[PDB]
């Protein structure tokens, strides 16, 4: 089986849980795993997915902006519990929701967009790929839909969280084609996964 | 003046420059740096141009990378010496380029479709975030469309450098109505600037 582990936070946590369902590695280098049997492509988190999509990885481990951001059609068996983190509308303090079209600044652009038309709101999404607080400051947009954990970013910029869209968590997902050819396979990392999650 | 500057790799050269241009700064966090008549908004390297367009800022910097992935109509006042990287194609030593439609992972996009096009190649792209040196080895693509500064983590990855696409420096770009605008105090600021960075860069 090969799997897409994402690089960086949740790493370990989940190169920890394959161990436990009892994996070995032969050897290992920054951005590849292999041992008997299992195979792990450590890419980042947004690529996950296009290891999946592409066929070259059967299982990945992603969170759920991601898979929220860039529609997949993924089998999802299941996810890890631990609420990691929240996806979230804010602004500056008090300035409240600007009246007519909204300039929301993001790096999630779609979730923003699909967000936007929940709520029937007229929207001028500009996409960054990081430090997205600044924008405000800037005057670069009136919102931002952005990751929040502690809320120290938000908090330390002067703004204030106006509405939750989502709780991240890792979720499990699985290439339809690997479920479909390797199915017993797949079936049976799943189950000892599942074991490993639950008592965990 | 408003500037949007590019955190990562570009971040001490540019800061350096403004820093012997005589910028002094009183107040300074991670993603804003204050001074006498400057302000520094600290940029994702590829939102330099973003900001520019809509107007919070007035001058910016990005690499070559950047600006031929996304085009604008900002303006290059002058020309930064320096070479930083390489754009190249790469890809496993020994194997060469397949006949058929050519599967290359990058970050650029745009950048490998001009290639690809330059070339009259059938081209699948795919497109990654970073760790592009994996694909080829993961069998997700035949070819990288990649930076490399000395070459190491290609070479460290069995992966050869097929061509160079070209080479990466600091361009200084500007909001064309700032230009409109803050007129002699954009053009004076520019020529003090481009005095630092000529003899920074070649001396």
């Amino acid at each position: 089986l090969k799997l897409a582990i994402p690089k960086g936070r949740l790493e370990e946590k989940v190169m920890t849980y394959l161990k436990k369902t009892g994996v070995i590695f032969e050897r290992e280098s920054s951005i590849l795993r292999e041992g008997k049997d299992i195979v792990c492509f450590m890419v980042r988190p947004f690529d996950v997915p296009t290891y999946l999509v592409h066929g070259v990885a059967d299982i990945g481990f992603c969170g759920t902006d991601v898979l929220l951001e860039k529609e997949t059609s993924l089998i999802q068996p299941f996810f890890i519990p631990t609420n990691i983190s929240r996806m979230v509308l804010a602004g500056p303090k008090g300035r409240g929701i600007p009246e007519g079209e909204k300039r929301i600044a993001t790096k999630f652009p779609n979730v923003t967009q699909r967000y936007c038309e929940s709520k029937g709101w007229h929207c001028r999404i500009i996409p960054l790929k990081g430090s997205v607080e600044l924008a405000p400051i800037a005057g670069l947009s009136d919102l931002i839909v952005d990751i929040t954990e502690t809320g120290r970013t938000l908090k330390e910029n002067n703004l204030e969280i106006l509405d939750e869209i989502f709780v991240i968590r890792t979720h499990v997902v699985v290439n339809p084609v690997s479920y479909r050819t390797k199915r017993e396979e797949v079936v049976s990392f799943l189950e000892k996964l599942q074991e490993v999650i639950e008592h965990d």
